[PDB]
């Protein structure tokens, strides 16, 4: 769909089960989701942003329906305000900025 | 213009007479650019980012030009990583996702 900017790009996604609301982040270059219950093996990373760091638990073949739209990539989770789609994931959905 | 996001999407803005790189950031309220040379009056503000808070310096009324599309806002100066145009100027310059 086509989506404007007057209010934050909020979208529904379906994760491991769960329903969850997330943010289209172009900004963000990787997709970080708020702390939840995820199977799987994980790897410590960590990632920077406005305001620091923070210590992030990287899953990767995760598949996530965002929108409908089905896709599978890298999760991140850990201490994040907003679960954010980032362009990893913004790319395989078919997702583009215009003006 | 139409920007895939595959690579970063960044755009050339002009403020204050100097020109510097800007990434189009959704998921960013507000703008936020690095410490730079800015005439006027500013108010204090604290911004809350992923890894924080962050006081950066408030300007209001501010010309800025994004590609060839000139627009007047609010755009905070401080210590970010990255210079982010976020939805109150984006909306200005007629802004869209698409997917
Ligand atoms: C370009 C960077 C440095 C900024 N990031 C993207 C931005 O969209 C980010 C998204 C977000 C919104 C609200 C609360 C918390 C995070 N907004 C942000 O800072 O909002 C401030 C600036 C003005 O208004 C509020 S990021 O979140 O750090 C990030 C970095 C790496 C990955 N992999 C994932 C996310």
């Amino acid at each position: 769909p086509q989506i404007t900017l007057w209010q934050r790009p909020l979208v529904t996604i379906k994760i491991g089960g769960q329903l969850k609301e997330a943010l289209l982040d172009t900004g963000a270059d990787d997709t970080v989701l708020e702390e939840m219950s995820l199977p799987g093996r994980w790897k410590p990373k960590m990632i920077g942003g406005i305001g620091g760091f923070i210590k992030v638990r990287q899953y990767d073949q995760i598949l996530i329906e965002i929108c409908g739209h089905k896709a599978i990539g890298t999760v991140l989770v850990g201490p994040t305000p907003v679960n954010i789609i980032g362009r990893n994931l913004l790319t395989q959905i078919g997702c583009t900025l215009n003006f």
